[PDB]
């Protein structure tokens, strides 16, 4: 019985898991599945929670209610080194030997070296963060009422325009009237900045996509900072630069979207990477290793069309581990592999609760079909992980 | 046409003026009430928003809705001093004379010059005070998950064992299972601490109900630090001394209930003053004063019998009110007064929402019984101010 060991339990290592789970009959392999956390949280609803328009516990479920405890082993613990001439991972509280090894540790910030960015900012990347996020917000609002002059209290900063930080901010905008009635704040005094420093919002996407995104925002009194970087960043809030000086931002509450690279994990223990991701053979295997595969964030895919790299979603990162459940399946009974090839379907960006943008079937679509279409197929994603119990409880 | 100010719309002062209004014609005299906020909050009630138990828009209530406009002019304001000679009181954003004046700004925190104290410790005596509290506990509790080596943040440190102290940690205590559950805390982890220098716990009260108090409390993982002073406080914690030695504990939330003293702005404006607060003639007038009346915790009394000072109470700040609009309605009218003739109740203290402790008519009252009591007799004072229209309300 040869040891397969997945490496978090992500949207590529849980699909990953419960592919071989169907796939595989009892005593095929050993599987082991390792995760900080004893639950696994929709990382792309993250920024509801974040914002405090949604629960935390609708973004996560636990994940012995996901998976056969006689097929799949769980362990509950914290990756620290993976050691390829050993074969062995080495965990918090203890060591784990593999034959194949799926490694799905998801992305962790880049910061790009600004100071104080790392340690001063917060980031919307698990369920802890988020709780961390919104409690830190709120708190800010309490004190305001005591300090009317503290304005910055209500300022909150976001850096990056890109696609999460145009949902945070859609839905911080539709929170500010529940949030301000709480703390008997002024509403007009609030402000929310979007400050990017490419020069146009969500840099990448259409322009009449963006362009309705930049107004509703903008309706709802979201500001844009573009073609602005961040120079530094404190407690007291940001140094930007604007027409070649630095101006300052004071905001109690800075929270960073501006990049992500694959969890350094991977990188630190000897793969050669590109921003921490590992640009894989067609079967998802990490080059030099023929049981080894790389999934979700930690997978670099590039597009042979335009010679673009594929961005860390979601979307891809499901197709990731469908693709090995099968195809370790197949090594696992001595048959041939099957290449990966993504099918990138259309993604829906959040406007708040009530608004949307996205591509849907080769279609734009906006308003509250775009926001409908969004919930459908995120839907489908725990129809696929949980069935329709997972779907019916939320 | 003589001009009425009073300041401070507490208990001593919204009695005072609805008892004005209730006794003066509308041609007797002007009566002006002057307060920081729109809103009268009911002070008794503040440690359940402050332990999150209890919204706090139901510890308060909009002040133009219990008083008639045509009778009395309300302004919010902050008052910064009162001239004495001129009588004239001077507020942020303007100036007031005054034929007589009424004194009811309430108390303030005394921190003794314990070091740290007054700037890292929180305190329960206002809307916006048990809000900040409220959202930094949520805060701490937040951060807790991401960091589970922090325990400091899961220590609640409360100093002072008196009747607010006890109240507190009461609420704190059935917070506790669901603020664990929201923000995966192991329940076992949290410490709630109860320091004070004093000897016993609640001195002064009967030991029967006090040693009751401790054993619920306890059963609930109270603790309690008795004959233990305070040293300093930090944003770390606070320095204690234990057996003339000093010990720290670390926590990251200190709420101070350890002394209040009568509000800065009397003794600053030139009163003599004892602990900052007055110690009225029989009238509860401010001695040299035939027409400054002291209400409320900015008033001290005696009692003759037996010689010593009553307590700063919401109880004996509403019958001090009823007396002085019912002295000065003597004075406007050529009238004689009425010498100030307290009577005492009886005071239950809550120990969360489900159990209390107190003295009601002649009997020690304990459990639902008592929880029962303390509710009917807040309601009293709802009635007393708003009717029946505020009782329903709330
Ligand atoms: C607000 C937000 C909105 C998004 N919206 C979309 C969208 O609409 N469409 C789309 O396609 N993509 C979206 N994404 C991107 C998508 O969420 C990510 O691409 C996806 O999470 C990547 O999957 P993953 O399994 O590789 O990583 P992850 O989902 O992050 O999974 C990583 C797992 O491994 C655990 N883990 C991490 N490190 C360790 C360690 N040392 N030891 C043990 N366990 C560890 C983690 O706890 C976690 O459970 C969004 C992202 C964000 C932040
Ligand atoms: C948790 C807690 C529980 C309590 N429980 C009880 C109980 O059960 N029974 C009992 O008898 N007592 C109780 N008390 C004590 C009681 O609340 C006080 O004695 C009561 O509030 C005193 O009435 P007051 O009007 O003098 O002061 P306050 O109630 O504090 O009123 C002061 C008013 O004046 C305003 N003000 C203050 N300064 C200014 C300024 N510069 N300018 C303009 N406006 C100003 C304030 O905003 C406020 O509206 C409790 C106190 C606390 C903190």
């Amino acid at each position: 019985k040869p040891s397969i060991v997945i490496l978090g339990a992500g949207y590529g290592g849980i699909v990953a898991a419960l592919g071989l789970q169907k796939r595989l009959n009892y005593n095929e392999a050993d599987i082991t599945l390792v995760n900080k956390n004893d639950y696994h949280y929709i990382t792309t609803e993250l920024h509801q929670p974040a914002a405090g328009t949604m629960h935390h516990d609708q973004a996560r479920v636990g994940i012995k209610e996901l998976i056969d405890e006689k097929k799949i082993k769980f362990v509950k613990d914290t990756v620290v080194a993976i050691d390829r001439e050993q074969q062995k991972v080495t965990l918090q509280n203890g060591e784990l030997h593999y034959d194949y090894l799926v490694v799905g540790l998801g992305s962790e910030p880049e910061t790009f070296g600004i100071e104080g960015l790392r340690e001063h900012a917060f980031s919307i990347n698990s369920i802890n963060s988020v709780r961390i996020i919104r409690q830190h917000i709120e708190y800010q609002f309490a004190k305001f009422a005591a300090e009317p002059e503290r304005t910055d209290y209500l300022t909150i900063v976001v850096g990056g325009a890109g696609f999460t930080g145009i949902e945070f901010v859609g839905e911080l905008a539709d929170r500010m009237p529940e949030l301000c009635a709480e703390y008997d704040v002024d509403p007009k005094l609030v402000r929310i900045i979007n400050v990017e420093a490419a020069p146009t919002v969500l840099p990448g996407f259409d322009p009449a996509l963006v362009n309705y995104a930049m107004d509703v925002l903008g309706g709802k009194g979201v500001e844009f900072k573009i073609g602005t970087p961040i120079k530094r960043c404190t407690p007291e809030g940001v140094v930007i630069e604007v027409d070649g000086e630095e101006e300052e931002i004071k905001a109690a509450t800075v929270v960073w979207t501006g990049g992500v690279r694959g969890n350094s994990i991977v990188e630190k223990s000897g793969f050669e990477t590109m921003r921490g991701r590992i640009k894989v053979d067609p079967y998802l295997r990490a080059p030099g290793h023929e049981n080894i595969f790389i999934v979700g964030d930690c997978a670099l895919i590039i597009n042979e069309e335009n010679n673009r790299p594929y961005p860390p979603t979601a979307q891809i990162a499901i197709q990731h581990g469908e693709n090995v459940a099968a195809n370790l399946a197949a090594l696992i009974r001595g048959g041939s592999m099957t290449p990966f090839k993504p099918h990138i379907r259309g993604t829906v960006a959040s406007l708040g609760r009530n608004d949307a943008i996205g591509i849907v079937g080769g279609r734009k679509v906006y308003g509250h079909a775009a926001s409908w279409l969004k919930k459908l197929i995120d839907m489908r994603y725990l129809y696929l992980i949980g069935g329709l119990s997972l779907v019916l409880k939320k």
